[PDB]
């Protein structure tokens, strides 16, 4: 049972709390689309762990590659190359858009964004970084300085030159022109303000193609292209953080492929490691050559470690051959349809958005007022867990609570249906 007195005693006495509250269960195993508590109760994992397990839990091919390299080639001095590293870097060059040629293999998402930001500052000779007002790029210094959805208070100044602009959000538009939401004009207006504040040192703009922590805000048609042009006109690099959108989750191998806009640097992490700590940045040959000429440094314990690289390569092999990018579209559309059906039934569902298997459901009190539903969102989430459905709701000011729904790309039709059913029941009893 989950009530193990000594487990909870040790947890309270010895864990640093780091945000939120801990779930009241003891997870003892995980397999595929489910995690199991100490009573053996299966819980449907509708967030793929921490928005990361694209192949689901304990996929046999990952188990196989992990054990193989753990016993054969594990960790190396960072100046020593090995085949998993060169193969993964080569695969990444080959599956990312033309213009992204060279990779750096790291461990975490914040870390990949730090490497990208450092590279942009170095090759531009500048230091100001612009991100979105509802962004999430990680907890470490430069990534946190460009993170606006949370965490900026109580911990002193952010990095010098940190700026944000509003993200285009079609469900809660606040910039009108000719009686309609003109998000491109909003983007111009924002950059004019950036330009006036800048010391003339804009190095890069960093962006998630779909803002996850910020409420599953998808950049609308033509926005990314317009953003890239704002960067080009200012000699800024565009860094796209695909920690959650990359590796097929949104229905294309990388979300940047949907808009056809190729960033100067692409960062990958959560979905690349599929649960394991592996991350990466990919950039063009021209930018990498210039960074090298200027002495680029990003040396870490695990940079180019063969075991993580071997895992990432197996993850890409599985996604490609089992056609998991396509599954994200088919299971994603099945899930979306089911969510829209719930929306037909429940007035509290104000919006269903997102792409592929990265969907968002926003809870409101009034669909006309779009008034956030205080407490209802939390209620629904608690009822889901009681029903055996693991969910996550994110709450930002001026917005209703948003469920972030991201099941493994290996999720079955019956599992999508089970989730939709448990969600409807949870709403029914939360009301
Ligand atoms: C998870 C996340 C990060 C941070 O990755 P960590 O491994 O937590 O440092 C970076 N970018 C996005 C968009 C993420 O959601
Ligand atoms: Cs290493
Ligand atoms: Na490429």
């Amino acid at each position: 049972l989950n009530d193990d007195a000594t487990f909870w005693r040790n947890a309270r006495h010895h864990l640093v709390r780091y945000g939120g509250t801990f779930e009241p269960m003891i997870i003892e195993r995980a397999k595929g689309s489910f995690v199991y508590d100490a009573d053996g109760r299966a819980i449907l994992d509708f967030t793929s762990g921490q928005m990361s397990a694209v192949l689901g839990h304990c996929h046999p091919e990952i188990v196989s590659v992990i054990g193989e390299y753990a016993g054969k080639l594990d960790h190396l001095f960072s100046e020593m190359l090995s085949r998993p590293v060169v193969d993964l870097a080569t695969r990444l060059a080959n599956i990312t858009p033309p213009g992204l040629d060279r990779a750096l293999l790291l461990s975490t998402g914040a870390e990949s964004n730090e490497a990208a930001i450092r590279m942009a500052k170095l090759v531009t000779g500048k230091y100001e970084i612009v991100g979105f007002a509802q962004s999430w790029h990680g907890m470490t210094g430069a990534a946190a300085s460009a993170t606006y959805s949370a965490g900026r208070k109580g911990v002193g100044p952010a990095a010098v030159g940190s700026f944000a602009i509003p993200a285009p959000f079609t469900y809660r538009p606040r910039f009108e022109r000719n009686g309609a939401y003109d998000y491109l004009a909003e983007l111009d207006y924002a950059f004019d303000l950036i330009d006036r504040q800048s010391s003339g040192n804009l190095a890069a703009f960093i962006a998630e193609p779909i803002l996850s922590s910020g409420g599953i805000i998808e950049l609308p048609d033509g926005y990314m292209a317009a953003l890239k042009r704002k960067c080009e006109a200012r000699g800024m690099l565009l860094i796209l953080d695909e920690a959650q959108t990359g590796v097929g989750r949104t229905g294309t191998m990388f979300a940047c492929q949907r808009d056809g806009v190729t960033p100067d640097i692409l960062t990958l992490s959560k979905t690349l490691g599929a649960g394991l700590p592996l991350a990466a940045i990919v950039t063009s040959a021209a930018i990498e050559e210039r960074a090298h000429e200027l002495g680029y440094l990003f040396y870490t314990t695990h940079v180019s470690d063969p075991l993580p690289a071997a895992v990432g390569l197996r993850v890409l092999d599985v996604v490609q051959r089992d056609g998991l990018v396509a599954r994200a579209n088919v299971m994603g559309d099945r899930l979306r349809r089911g969510l829209l059906d719930l929306m037909e039934r429940f007035d509290c569902i104000g919006d269903v958005r997102g792409r592929g298997l990265l969907l968002g459901v926003e809870i409101v009190k009034d669909r006309r007022t779009k008034e956030p539903a205080d407490g209802l969102g939390a209620k629904i989430t608690r009822e889901c867990m009681n029903l055996g459905l693991s969910m996550n709701i994110v709450q930002l000011p001026g917005m209703g609570g948003v469920f972030r729904i991201a099941p493994p790309l290996t999720v079955s039709e019956d599992e999508i249906d089970l989730g939709l059913s448990l969600l409807g029941q949870a709403i029914e009893r939360a009301l």
